[PDB]
């Protein structure tokens, strides 16, 4: 029984990484890892955001079926109280299991709203997590704040913490009232309540004792991975380390300011990179890497122009974060869900590299089959074993693979893409977030092989494939059981 | 005996077109041709490098045979007076032949150093052309005149021409002594002679009045083209429209500047594409442009800093000037010829998109063959004879093609790509011109199938195919007579 340490990047594009073709940013310790282990070219996260990928990273199933969407910071908790997770798995065979980072997957139960002043309940520590050290929603939505456990940590009852959405609360200055405080700038949707120089999404009132501190997210969230690496050492344990890099807002720690010429998101991948070293360190001290299966992977495509002005676009340079591939965060096209994938197991994993088409939705079946544990025809209905390419880069793994995102579907067929059309209009990609969402009114087919960049649309020429693949998109949104 | 077309732009990009992918930039009337006729995916520029590229599309042969590098501005002609022609072939079958804008090929005998005050000879008219309307070496190579045909255009015998590349000559104001007067900053190579307000390389003694103005470079070389194909309506005739868009320094004019946020490249790109509207509109109001074959094409890969402080880098956004292939001008990768390629022949060319590997250097023996054209077995020796996939994009072309700079050759093989190791140390490449140079010590392959950016070397996992695939380059490399 090895330990597992899943390091799960925010927004981390296939092309972020120097062990990915990256030039203007170096990423050693991820790169050690990677001339250590398997490097895939071909793996993806279920959806193109953050909580549909979480989610399925956790169930085993796609998130279409429950419909899961970016989640806002007071959202209730998607994954129900008795579902079957990754972390509870691990559990029933004595595995301790924790998550040091961000959420994103909703904390309260429903009936009555989020009280920061109170236990926070159901959360981790209800779907299969004995330690939990979080941020609530994401880097840039309030609460700014950690929430240990079920308890936001230095939180004073003498200031009560409370946060809304709609409307303005408690006396913080804002980024729309107050700009001449703002670190970086802010579009209209992150303009609200100010904390650490920097406006949020929604209105923080009190809590200020509980405030965290942008630029320390690397050593306080280290710290703790280190911690309770160092309490479950003489134990299986499985860590789930979630970052905030490369999200928005990038305020990485002053010693990587400058390490990059790409500003502060180049930074943040630099910052990234030393966090993730810190860990591997830790685990080496401990005599624990060579028994350790590390999985290095991202929740979705790299987007560059956010929501912050902090010169993403205006500085990339020669930079390709998503690498060859179109598209990026929120959009169909590879780009969206192709990312960073990285397997490092000493004891059992012979370095390579793996042009599978690999998908993170079978990590839950694939470690279940590595440990042997038996799943329900209802558990992670989506999720295949897959461990045979997962832990040898010469075997294939998945033929077919369906793709998420709010505004398409789509499906991969080995070198084959097909993209569902859709009405739907959604320009607030291409405008503000500089993305092709991947949208169209007619079918999209394309053969990766020739046109790995999705830009000659084969859907007329092979009318065929294109009914054939809508028909298997078909059956697995039918699909209601394993196999 | 179909007109035939050839619009050669400098520096192109694969992804420089809107056909091609482009979101920053427009190119409407280019993308037209590609509506109208087949978009080439796969076809490549013999080299990486402008003189090379130009060579091997004019006399049908790789250009490392005779060892042909960027030529300065002063070079002899590399194309000897007796060596076999594209052009000169054509004019065996009654066509007439004529270049307008950049030459880059050499102009002296090599006997002489070339006397711009007198007769340049030989030139274009020497090596199979009729007409020529030239921009003697690069737009930033001095001298920063015209010549058309054997003269000097607009030269003065009371202000007589030279240029030295060695040592300043004459009175103009220079670059590194006069940056107040520069438009856009140079490097050390691009700080001589001022000309139009912009350095250049090398040094420029009078012939002011023969000084040419960057701006209107649309305007006479589209002028002269359509001078040029008006006359020749009557007859068959071959016309070599070679840009300077959008090699360095780029100076679009006044009527697209802003129309991209690129910058000064970006609006290059939308002139280029304007230009070649004027001329396709020419052959369509004379009611040659379905009668005509239409090749839109480059001479090797794109690059952003090249020389000049025009802001290509840092207003590039997301604009993917190669697309997806690695690399770009001066390297071995994918992106140095890997280049856009257009064929608009309505008469005979149904609408498509071919994947096929495509070499400009079998222009020369397709066309020979569309005109039934039989070839000596020691011309062209590596020009092939490709004319069904040239029009038709569901035809295969090459298994085989072997891809030059000058630090390195590399061969292709279906995907594979194999890039024979090298010694040379090319660091400016990445220093100054920001692109991968493709170098190592060590043999790289790469299956584009799978690694379309050639990021994951299989030498290693494969060296029998690597041995293969550098025994293929040898051949090659031995071949003097055409094969099959
Ligand atoms: O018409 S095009 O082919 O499309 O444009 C041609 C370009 O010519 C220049 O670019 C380089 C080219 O001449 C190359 C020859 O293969 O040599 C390069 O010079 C390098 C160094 O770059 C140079 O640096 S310097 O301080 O500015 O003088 C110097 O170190 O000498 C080497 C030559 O040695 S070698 O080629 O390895 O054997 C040219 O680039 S540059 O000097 O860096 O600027 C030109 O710069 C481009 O704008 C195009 O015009
Ligand atoms: O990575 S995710 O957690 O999915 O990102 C969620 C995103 O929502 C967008 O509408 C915001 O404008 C972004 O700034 C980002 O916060
Ligand atoms: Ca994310
Ligand atoms: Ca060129
Ligand atoms: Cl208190
Ligand atoms: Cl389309
Ligand atoms: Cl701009």
């Amino acid at each position: 029984k090895p330990n597992i340490v899943l390091f799960y990047v925010d927004d981390l594009g296939w092309g972020d990484l120097s062990s990915y073709g990256a030039t203007e940013v170096n990423t050693p310790n991820i790169d050690a890892l990677a001339k250590n282990g398997i490097r895939f070219t071909d793996a993806h996260s279920s959806a193109a955001t953050s909580s549909p990928s979480r989610y399925s990273l956790l169930t085993g199933e796609h998130a279409f079926r429950k419909n899961i969407r970016i989640l806002k910071g007071d959202a209730p908790l998607v994954i129900s109280e008795v579902q079957k997770t990754l972390p509870k798995m691990l559990q029933t065979v004595g595995y301790r299991t924790g998550i040091v980072g961000k959420w994103h997957l909703g904390l309260g139960d429903g009936n009555t709203p989020v009280n920061w002043n109170e236990k926070v309940k159901p959360g981790p520590l209800e779907v299969g997590f004995d330690y939990s050290f979080l941020i609530p929603a994401t880097g840039d939505r309030v609460p700014s704040v950690f929430l240990e456990n079920h308890d936001v940590v230095n939180l004073e009852k003498s200031d009560p913490l409370f946060v809304n959405y709609q409307k303005k609360i408690g006396q913080r200055p804002t980024g729309y009232e107050n700009p001449e405080l703002l670190k970086q700038g802010a579009d209209e949707q992150h303009n609200k309540s100010i904390i650490n120089g920097v406006s949020r999404i929604g209105w923080m009132q009190g809590g200020e004792s509980a405030e965290w501190h942008d630029e320390t997210f690397n050593i306080v969230t280290s710290d703790k991975a280190k911690q309770f690496i160092s309490e479950s050492s003489k134990q299986p344990f499985f860590l789930l380390f979630s970052f905030h890099d490369i999200h928005v807002p990038r305020l990485p720690n002053e010693m990587f300011r400058g390490k990059t010429n790409m500003g502060a998101r180049g930074d943040s991948i630099v910052q990234m990179d030393w966090t993730t070293g810190q860990v591997v360190e830790k685990l080496r001290e401990l005599n624990l890497l060579d028994n350790t299966l590390v999985i290095f992977t991202s929740d979705n495509g790299a987007v560059l122009t956010d929501g912050y002005d902090d010169e993403a676009l205006k500085r990339i340079g020669t930079h390709k974060q998503n690498g060859p591939y179109r598209g990026g965060k929120y959009s169909i096209y590879e780009a969206g869900t192709r990312i960073p994938f990285i397997v490092h197991y000493p004891n059992r994993v012979k370095p390579g590299v793996s042009n599978s088409l690999f998908s993170q939705i079978d990590l839950y079946a694939s470690i279940a089959e590595l440990l042997g544990v038996p799943l329900e025809e209802t558990e992670a209905i989506d999720s295949q074993n897959q461990l045979s390419p997962l832990f040898d880069a010469s075997k294939l793994a998945r033929k077919t693979l369906v793709q998420e995102t709010p505004h398409a579907k789509g499906l991969r067929e080995n070198s084959w893409k097909y993209i569902r059309p859709t009405e739907k209009d959604v320009a607030w990609v291409k405008a503000k977030k500089n993305i092709d969402p991947g949208t169209s009114k007619a079918p999209q087919l394309f053969d990766l092989d020739t046109d790995p960049s999705e830009l000659h649309n084969l859907a007329a020429k092979y009318p065929d494939k294109v009914k054939l693949l809508e028909q298997k998109l078909q059956d697995i949104e039918l699909q209601s059981i394993r196999l």
